[PDB]
């Protein structure tokens, strides 16, 4: 099948080190050799070909800049977070304009429920089979991981739901074929993908999947449905998992 659920993650691989991003939905003139590198925050790179990938083709300066690099390039947008705020803005890449900002309902911002290794990861953007998404919490929801699904035209939130799991609890959270999956440890940097919340069924559940994981660092993990991989940025290096899903 195409879509399943997760039972195996590989050994992360290493792959202007980064932040590098690439879009899963690809749109002209844009094509699956376009990547962008978000300096580590205003500025973002755009290189045309993997060879030119070593000098840009474009630098694009965003209207405001990145709290973190929970970025997602999708279908030719930029999605990021604005510096101390909890708005989302769409920044289209090929015309340079802002097509949609959006402040995410409640949602805590700039230290209130980072993952438990901290930094400013309050929220989060991701991406997968069926498009946007963005995790978060907010007070109402006492730092439960809550996710919405964003239309990627103009921002509204489509479909929300309260999961079962504290966030300032996980180290991270990524989402794959629409079930929600974070990432565990108490005292190691290694670790599990120790639960999953099925945003189909609404049906959660603990699992104990080894993660492997270089630092205790509250590192970029973003998925990429297109190659069916996670790609991760951990304030050093790109890396690679693989996955196999059911
Ligand atoms: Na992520």
């Amino acid at each position: 099948t195409g879509c399943g659920e997760l039972v195996w993650v590989g050994e992360p691989l290493t792959l202007k080190y980064g932040v590098w991003m690439r879009d899963p939905k690809p749109t002209y003139p844009y094509t699956q050799e376009t990547t962008w590198r978000i300096d580590t925050v205003r500025q973002v790179f755009e290189y045309d070909l993997i060879s030119q990938f070593g000098y840009p083709s474009k630098v694009h300066i965003l209207p405001r800049p990145l709290e973190s690099t929970g970025a997602v390039v999708y279908s030719g947008s930029l999605y990021f977070q604005g510096a101390e705020s909890r708005t989302v803005i769409r920044y289209e890449l090929n015309t340079e304009t802002v097509k949609a900002e959006k402040e995410i309902p409640g949602a805590g911002y700039h230290g209130q429920f980072p993952y438990s290794w901290g930094g400013y990861t309050d929220i989060d953007l991701a991406v997968d089979e069926a498009g946007l998404w963005v995790i978060y919490s907010t007070d109402e929801a006492k730092g439960a991981i809550v996710l919405s699904k964003l239309n990627p035209e103009n921002l509204e939130l489509e479909q929300t739901w309260e999961t079962n799991i504290r966030k300032q609890s996980v180290a991270n959270a990524f989402i794959i074929c629409g079930t929600l999956y974070t990432v565990s440890s108490y005292t190691s940097a290694d670790a599990t993908v120790n639960f999953a919340y099925d945003t189909g069924t609404g049906i959660s559940k603990t699992l104990t999947i080894p993660f492997k994981n270089r630092y205790k660092y509250s590192s970029m993990i973003s998925y990429n449905p297109l190659e069916k991989k996670l790609f991760a940025w951990d304030n050093l290096n790109m890396v690679t998992y693989d996955i196999k899903l059911s």
